[PDB]
Order: C-alpha cells, then structure tokens, then sequence
C-alpha cells in the first residue's frame, strides 16, 4: 500500500450481474459526462459574455481576459488541495499501476470523486491547453468502484475486470468513440488482455453512445464531434504519400521532444531548493503565475492575433478540418491583416507546444491529449497548405480537376502526433470516429506507424514518464525494433546475493539476516551448504518470531539462542521461480502478465540468484 | 533490423499472391459467362453447360487436393489456432501443401459455389511466413509463433482488403490474449500490404473500398429506427446459432451412413437449382457473389439495371429476398463441408445483407414519406439495413465484434456505426448464449487438442509416467524408452536413482544417434551397445517447469500465455510428473 505525498508539480508515492453492472456503469458515465460538458460550456459562455460586455478600453479587456482564467485555476487548485490532494493530474498511469496489483491508499473514494469532478470542471472552464482523457478514466473507475459498493448491498479477479471495463467506458465517453476508446484503453493500461473480456468494454461503450444520442435528441454535432466534409472520389493521389510519410516522421520526432520537454520541466524545479521551498510555502502562486503568463500572450489585441488567440480549442479544431483552401471563421482568424497563414501556423505550433507542456505540468486535474491533437492538426494543415500552394492546378490533372484537400493533411497530422506522444496506434480509429469519415485511411496508418517507430526509438511514452516521475512501479517495455534480447539469459541480469534463511539456523541468524535484506520476503533454505530452496517467508513474520520467542514474558533474551523450529511458522510452498537458462523474453513476458515484482533463480534445485524489476530495468535500458 | 525486413517482405509476398489469385478467379468466372451466353440459344445446351462447368471445376479441385496434399482440405483458421497453442501438425506448412491449397482454392472459387477465402488465406499467409523464415536463415521457437500470428493478421487483411479490421479479426479468432506488440506488428505488415495493393490498383486499372457505398451524410437514420436495428441483431444471432448447428449436423450425419462422387453430386444439385430460366429467376441466380453484394448495398429504394434481378415479372422483391435467404442458407451450410479448400465468411455476409435489405424495404414501405411523417426530406435508406444485417450475421457466426470495423473498411463509410454496433453486440450475445463458434465447432469435430476455459493443484492432475532418458543410460534403454512412448520430446535426467531434471531432448535427435551408432560401420549392431555420448546432442537446458504445489489457475494462466502444450512437474529438482493438457480432463 502506497501513500501520496504532496509535491509542486506531480507528487510522489511512498511506502446475470455482469450485464446489469455494465449497463449501469455506462448510464452513469454518460450522465456525468453530459453534466460536465454542460458546465464547461456554461463557463465558456460566461467568459464570452463578460468579454463582450466590456468593450470600452484595452486596459479593461486585458484585466478581464487575465482575471477570469486566473481565478478559475486558483479556485480549482485550492479546492483540489483542500479535499483530495491525490486527484491532481492525469489518472491513466495510476490506474495502470492499480491494474497490475499495487494498491493506492485512497484513490477511489467519494472525496476524490468530488474533488476530481469539480476541479476538472473549473480548470477546463478556463482557456488553458488541457485535456480530459485521464481524468475521465479516473472518474469512470471511481464510478465503477462506487457501483460495486452499492450493488454488493474471486472478488479480486472481478474487481480488476470491472476496472478494465471502466477505463474503456471513460475513454469512449471522452472521445464519443466506442471502438477507438476501447482499443486506446487496452493499449495504455495493459500489455496482455484476455480475449474473453473483449466484449464487455464494447457493450458498455455502445450503451453509453446510445444514451448520448438519446440525450442529444432530447436536448438539441449529433453524429460526430468534429464532422468533416471531404469528397469521396479521389480525395488524395499517389504522389502525395511521401508528404504523409514526412508528416509521420516529423510527428514522431515532435512527440519525443514533447515528452522530453515535459520531463525536463518537471526535473528542473525539483532542484533549485530555495525557489522550490518558497513556492511550497505558497501553494497557489505557481499555478496563478503560469495562468497569468499564458493568458497574457494570447490576448487578441496584443500577441494573440498572430497565433489565433480569439479562437477556442473546439473552434480551433473545427477550422483546421474544413474543406477549404486558405492559400488559394477559419481564414479570418488564421489570416491576420499583418501576416499570412504560414507565419500564423508556425507561431501557433511553437507557442502551443511550449505552453501545453508547461500547463500540463501544473497541479490541476488535467490531461494532455487534445493539446497535442491540435498541434498535430496545425502542423498537418501547414504541410497541406504548402502542398496546395506548390501545385495550384493539381498534381495529376488533365482539366485541373481533383485539387489538393488540405484538411486530410490536418487529420493525418493530428493522428500521427497523438500516436507518437501516447505510443498508440488506435488514434487512427479515434480520428475516424471523431471526423465521421474513413476516406483518408492509408495515409493515417502510414503516418501513425512511422511516428510510433521514431518515438519508440527515441523516448518512452508520456504515461511511463509520469510513472517514473512519481516513483511508481515501472516495467520498461521491450524494444519493438530497436534491438534483440532473445540471447540474454536470466543468469546475467540476476543478483547473485540473495537474502535468505536456513532451516537449521538459530535466532541470532535471523537477527543478523533481517536488517540487511531491505526486502519484503526471505527465502527458506534446507541447509547453507546444500542451498536447496524450500519456500518463501514474510519479513514481518520472521520479525514476529523474534518478537514472540524473545519477549519479557519468560537477561533471558541473551540466554535464549536455540535453533529455531519453523513448524509454528507458515511457509509459502510454491513461490515464483525460474531456471538458469531462461531467456529475457520469457522473464519479461511473465513479469508483465503475472504483475509480479520478484522472482527466484534456481539451478538444479539450488538457490543461485534473484531477479527484481530494478535489474530488468537496467537490463532493458543498457 | 531483421524484424522490419521480415514484415516488409511478408506483406509484399502476400499482396502479390493475393493479386495473382484474384486475377485467376476473375478469369475463370469470365470464361464461364463467355461459354454460357456467347454460343448457346437452346435450353438443353444452356442447362448442360451450366451444370457441367462447376462440376468439372470442383471435381478437379478435389482430386488435385487429395492427390498432392490431403492436409489442404478445409479452412485454415482452426488448424492455425491449434498450432499457435504449441501443438504440432505433421506437414501443414510445406511446399506441396502450398501448391495444393493455391490450385484447389483457385479451382473451387472459379465455379459459382458459395465458398469463402478467409481460412485459406490465413493458411497461405502462414505458409509464406514459414517459407520466408526458412529462407532468411541462410531458430528460436518464440520468434516463429509471433511471425505466424503476424502472418494470420496479414492473411485476413489481404482477404478483406481491411487492414485494421483484418488484424483485429485475426487476433480475436486465433489467439487467447491481446498482445500489444502482436497488434503493432500486424498493423505494420497490413499497412505495407495495403500500400502495395493501392500501387497495383493504379498500375493495372473497385479502387479504395471493394463495395463502396454512397449514402447521404446528413441524417442517414432516425432515433425511432433503432428498434429495427435491434430486431435485426437478435434475428442474426439466432440465425448464426442455427447455421453452426446445421453445419455440425450435416457433418455428423454423413459419418453414420469413390471420394470424387459426393462433391460432384453436391455441385450438380446446387447448380441445378440456381439455373436461371428454371428456378433461378426467383432467387436472383443470374448474379455472382460480387454483383449480389453490390446491388444489396445501393442507395436506391426498390419498393418505391442489375437491381432488376430481384424483381422478376412474376414476383416481387419480398418473395425473391425470402427465397434467396432460405435457399442460400441451406446451400451454404451444405457446401461448406466438401473436401476442397474453402471458407465460410462471404456466404454468411451475403445472407445477412439480404435479411437486412428485406427489413429495410419493409420499413420503407411502411413509411412512404419517411419516419415521423411531416412529409420530411429524410426517408429510409435500405442499404444501411443491409450493411447492419450482414455485419450482425457475420459477427454472430464467427463470435467476433471486429466485423463492424471490417464492414466499415469494406463499404468506405462509417455513417451507420451506432446501429452496426448495437446489432453486433446483440447478435454476439444471443449466439454465445446458444451455440459455440464455427471454428470451435470445427476444432471439436476434427478432435484437435484445445484448452477449455476458466482446491486443486498441479500435484493431482499430473501423470507420473513421464518418458525420459538418463545421462548414463546405454543404447538398450534408449531403444526401450523410445518404443514405449509416442511423445514429440523426451526428458533428460541425471540418473534413474537421482531423477534430477537436466533438460529435454527431442525425439528426432535420439532416434538419429541410435541409427547412426547402429549404422553399418567398419551382429556388430548389438555387439557395441556402449553407453551413449550426449555431448553432440541439442539439449534444451531450460524447459519451462512447474513447482510441485502450484495452483490450477496459475497453471492455466501460464499455459495460455506461453503458447505451450506440456509442462514438467518438479519437487526439489526431481522429475515427478508431466502435464500435457490434462486440464482439459480436469477444468471441464
């Protein structure tokens, strides 16, 4: 059991019925998502009304423009800190750790639910570049846990499956994409998923989508969030494929750079102890300063006109996916009177990159999927506009028909950058669900594959990076194509010094052994000379043996050093063990599936070594 | 960079093979129509050609498959699912099997019989991967299984021209775990195959989607039309369960009751009923499978060209659709059991499309001016109903939910996603409640090893025979040990008294050295009988074992993960038992 400790940016962790349950989970998640969306829309509408009311002087417009988001972010951070400090940030890495066996202290309580809901609503009510997929996963998991609490009024296996279904429900409700949501949730929270549990997520997401449609028709887009209208007859040509490949490669490099920049930002001010202490005594100055800095640069009368600061995230995504060519309201916002579309796109890309990283490193419930999606869409739109300008009449034409469509480039770029950042290939399906069309399928697959290859060659995923930052249990993923590990054996990476005890030992031996292990379990051995393994023992239990046979109720303590009879103790008969010539592939696979953190190496029945997650991490990294 | 090169070469080879096979099938189908229509004006000659062409093709396919490689008969998905679980089939991935499968599939699909390609394509892709792996060596067991899984994904994708849907379908029918890296490798190889197919479709010339639809993008369906899309799913689930039951019952009956007569009789019976000017006008027998699927997916309303085959002068669309559904159902159920390389995905797809079209036309006739009246500009689109029904029936038969993605890549549109998902979920629920999957039924028919599904520990289910050899054993015990047992591999122990496990030795190696030592040398065969020298063998030093007190659930989970079929039970380093899928006799 791990407990949250508060830090500046992220924190640290220190030491029959199925159908009804799925239907109820889907309905609850749909209702909660609808309520949150309504609240966020109301907040944005209030911001627009207040901004339109005060059109007198630039000073007052600036004051309102920088006062609304700062107040919203400060209130969100304060409310989250008062109720549940552990509800800060994305919830995908924490649930990935939970699904592997580890237990977090109070991660699935009602207070955390209230804090997460209110904080996400308040933080997303401002205009900061933040997402909601991780918070949605966490909220869905808490909803499933509370439903299990209610419906109760073997067990361990059931809970994990329900949480796995809840993650898919959360992703699907976040993107309004059942299939894409389930496939994305499978890739980011597990490595070996049972085929039997494949239908549960699809069923729950389908029920959620049906409830969404019913609510949409009872409340008055309906089909797709960001519906696009592209021609079905030759949307692209053959010679445009190199452009899509270039987009994919650049997106992979950019995703690696984004993950590296986020990690570097987090690390830098974990140093600088004086600034860190001064901010830790404030607890509300850092988010306020970040919000004030970001909002100032997006002021439309000032610097915000050169990066489309007047547009919101939904409006920014809608204009990039349109079926018009800007080069030859989308063009009005993306073509300021003093510049062209290219300069605006470049400035938008750079500023949004660094601002999105910095904003995702602040203490509020937030995600990082939509910002990178928008950045990738902008980069793809830039590439498409360049191609359209270079070929005004087409790339293969007789009567100048079938011109270049720059919106497919934006779709391809968004999917490629999202996949590169998250190390997933389901962003293709996600973007097909989001846009409502499947015409630009092959370029999307090509770009996603290339971006994933480059990103996995360069840097780890964002969620794995956050896991490393928070010091949670971390099993690095084996190289997809970077290297080979079919020749490395367990005899090399193991540690040849094993904390162990003997069957015929004395209490002095236990006293000497206990302090130097620094581990959870002790290995029972027949005899020191034979070194034959018989089982595993608990460190607390062998402490209790000394505490029980060496006690006031009987100095005398130094008189009693007889050999310890292990009959009273309880021994694990079959701990997890391996053999001498086991390959790294099998060890990694069993560690990944069983969710274990410790294995014994055995040679002809004798104890020769031990393997831990740390040794595996060094073996993979080196 | 061996992985990327292997995947690229696999994709290229599979794309080329699929293109060649499609060209051959199209040539055969055109040659049928040429002789059918060009030079015949009499009823008797037309009938004679109509029956004699498919009969000759099917008889040649069956004879060629039997003579060359009998293992090429049937689908390839159940056998590859068995192979990926650690079982070994005798000669399932050789060159003769490849040639027999290719020629038999080309000849069988050249006729007008209702057969598919997904299983044969999976088998051919796996064979291509095995041959490529053999050629590239100019041998880790763990590396080969991953490549076979990638080959299955490539085969499905090339069959349906649906890369993502093909990968998802292949993972769901030939595996028990969703491995993410397998998904990534299949994605990569299917993307390369799709690129090659796109290049070929431009160099030669149904580009993009195979059965592209042109439904309107603004309000294709209403909320009140959803109950129909659920009725379709429930009916499709029931129909899929009935289809699996009927196929199994057809297979069983022939067992209770000269090998070139049954396929010929089946072909002559089926082709007689589909003869157009006789009974073929009442079930649209003049259309091929591609044209049958094309007309059922159009954006026109019949009840308000090539779609006039469903409206004969002496009948209407409803009667023709019902007759087509019934006759094609029983004909496909019968025809999928003849000794030729064949699949069953497409006939089920067409039957589901016909049922969906029937339901959609009924709804369109019920609401001539559109649902919710008001004389609105949005009316019923019966093509989407056909898509929904086809996807639902295919998913119900195959116990899969990736048929939705498959149909989305097939039609080129994703406008009907919610009804398709609802129908697929309902059909899967009903079918899984009623009957097992078609591939599982075939596995149980062929009596292949399989793992069931999931107090008791590995000490109880184990068997203590465990054929083995000792390090100090002579050639007399090696002959004695080999004769009694029949297993693929043998265990190596230190001594009969010690019984300390040292690894495992293959059956091929021991019989080779026994023959080599007792080979003619410079009576003397029995004279030497010296203790064997194991220093020149191929000893596996790390077989995967199980501790004595391991639980059944832990044993079950490791067996599914590792793709193995037998484990060694060990006490303190001593061999005490073996577990070779004895969970089938204990987890049932």
């Amino acid at each position: 059991a791990l407990q949250y400790e508060q830090t500046l940016m992220y924190g640290r962790y220190t030491q029959g019925e199925d159908w009804i349950f799925l239907v109820l989970l889907g309905l609850l998640m749909a209702l909660v998502s609808w309520v949150m969306d309504y609240a966020i829309a109301a907040c944005l509408q209030a911001q627009q009304w207040m901004s339109r009311g005060l059109n007198t002087s630039i000073l007052l417009q600036y004051l309102a423009w920088v006062t609304y988001p700062v107040v919203l972010i400060t209130f969100s951070a304060g409310f989250t800190q008062i109720l549940a400090p552990q509800a800060v940030g994305s919830g995908i890495p924490e649930m990935k750790t939970i699904l592997r066996g580890v237990v977090l202290k109070e991660y699935l309580t009602l207070k955390t639910f209230i804090a997460k809901v209110i904080g996400l609503t308040c933080a997303l009510g401002s205009g900061m570049p933040l997402g909601k997929e991780g918070p949605f996963v966490h909220i869905a998991s808490m909803c499933a846990a509370l439903l299990s609490k209610f419906l109760s009024l073997e067990n361990e296996s059931r809970n994990t499956e329900m949480l796995a279904a809840a993650c898919a429900v959360g992703v699907g409700c976040c993107f309004a994409a059942p299939i894409g949501g389930v496939l994305f949730s499978i890739e980011v929270t597990s490595t070996f998923f049972a085929v039997r549990n494949y239908w549960r997520g699809f069923f729950a997401a389908t029920f959620s989508a049906f409830i969404f449609r019913v609510l949409a028709v009872w409340n008055r887009t309906i089909t797709a969030l960001f519906k696009t209208r592209f021609r079905l007859d030759f949307p692209f040509d053959l010679q445009e494929l190199p452009a899509f490949a270039v987009i994919g490669i650049a997106s992979g490099f950019g995703g690696a750079l984004f993950v590296y920049l986020n990690r570097k930002i987090v690390q830098v001010m974990r140093k600088q102890k004086t600034i860190n202490r001064f901010l830790m005594r404030k607890r509300l100055l850092f988010p306020a300063l970040v919000t004030l800095l970001i909002s100032t640069l997006t002021f439309p009368p000032g610097f915000g006109q050169f990066m489309a600061g007047q547009l919101s995230q939904k409006e920014t995504l809608v204009t990039l996916f349109d079926n018009r060519t800007w080069v030859r309201s989308t063009s009005q916002a993306w073509n300021p009177p003093r510049a062209n579309v290219f300069l605006t796109l470049v400035i938008f890309i750079l500023m949004k990159f660094w601002m999105s990283a910095l904003a995702t490193t602040i203490p509020v419930p937030c995600g990082a999927f939509m910002p990178v999606f928008v950045i990738g869409a902008a980069f793809g739109r830039l590439v498409g506009e360049s191609m359209a300008a270079w070929f005004p009449d087409g790339i293969h034409t007789d009567s100048s028909t079938y011109r270049i469509v720059p919106g497919g480039y934006a779709v391809v770029g968004a999917a490629a950058l999202a996949g590169a950042v998250t190390h997933t290939v389901s962003t293709a399906v996600i973007v097909f669900e989001l846009t409502g069309q499947i015409a630009h399928i092959l370029p999307v697959m090509i770009a996603v594959i290339l971006a994933n290859a480059v990103a996995q060659s360069l840097q780890p995923s964002l969620y794995d990076s956050i896991i490393r930052i928070k010091k949670l249990p971390y099993l690095p993923e084996l190289g997809w194509g970077r290297h080979q590990q079919y020749r490395v054996r367990v005899e090399d990476i193991m540690v040849r010094d094993v904390p162990h005890v003997a069957l015929s030992c004395t209490f002095r031996d236990l006293r000497l052994a206990l302090h130097r292990t620094k581990g959870r379990m002790l290995a029972l051995v027949e005899s020191p000379e034979s070194m034959i393994l018989l089982g595993s023992i608990e460190r607390s239990q062998v402490v209790a043996l000394l505490g029980a046979q060496l006690s006031p109720a009987r100095w005398e303590e130094q008189q009693l050093d007889e050999p310890v009879n292990f009959s009273d103790c309880k021994i694990d008969p079959a701990p997890f063990q391996l053999v001498e010539r086991t390959s790294l592939h099998k060890t990694h696979t069993i560690f990944s599936l069983l969710g274990v953190d410790h294995a014994y190496v055995t040679s002809i029945g004798r104890l020769i070594g031990i393997v831990t997650l740390k040794e595996l991490r060094k073996a993979i990294e080196g």
